């Protein structure tokens, strides 16, 4: 409880930390790695296996708000759809593991996995800054 809002923030923030390389390549940096993404890849699953848990009513809004977080309170309602959303996300990576191979594919594997990325965002992520 003491440190949860962060534990989650870092967990979700890690998504980008791991995608770092996946990004550079995506943008057009470094002659790709694959092995570097491999990890950052399986990282999407794991992170998507400990995310649907650190979402108490102490870090939502209307009191538990910390004027920083960015997670609509509809995540407690759509808890179901919320999971099923981050559920496939872990399946997308599972497949990306074998799928992934090059860069041209990264964008291909980044189609589904990237779905729960922006989907889980626009669905549960009202970015305001
Ligand atoms: C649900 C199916 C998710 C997947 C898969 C990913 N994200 Fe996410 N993200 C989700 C939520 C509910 C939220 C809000 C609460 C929380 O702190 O997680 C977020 C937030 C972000 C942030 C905000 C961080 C900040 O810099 O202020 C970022 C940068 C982020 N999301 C990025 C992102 C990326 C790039 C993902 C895949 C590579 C990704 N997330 C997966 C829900 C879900």
């Amino acid at each position: 409880q003491q440190d949860l809002v962060d534990k989650t923030q870092k967990l979700m923030k890690d998504n980008g930390r791991n995608m770092m390389v996946l990004g550079a390549i995506a943008k057009g940096e470094k002659p790709y790695d694959q092995a570097a993404v491999d990890a950052a890849l399986k990282q999407f699953d794991e992170t998507a296996k400990d995310l649907p848990k650190l979402f108490p009513d102490s870090v939502k809004g209307l009191k538990p708000f910390d004027s920083k977080y960015s997670s609509s309170p509809k995540i407690w309602a759509e808890r179901a759809k919320f999971d099923t959303e981050i559920a496939d996300f872990a399946k997308a990576v599972d497949g990306a593991k074998g799928k992934i191979k090059d860069v041209d594919t990264l964008k291909a594997a980044m189609q589904p996995i990237g779905k729960a990325c922006g989907n889980c965002h626009e669905n549960f992520r009202d970015k305001e800054g």
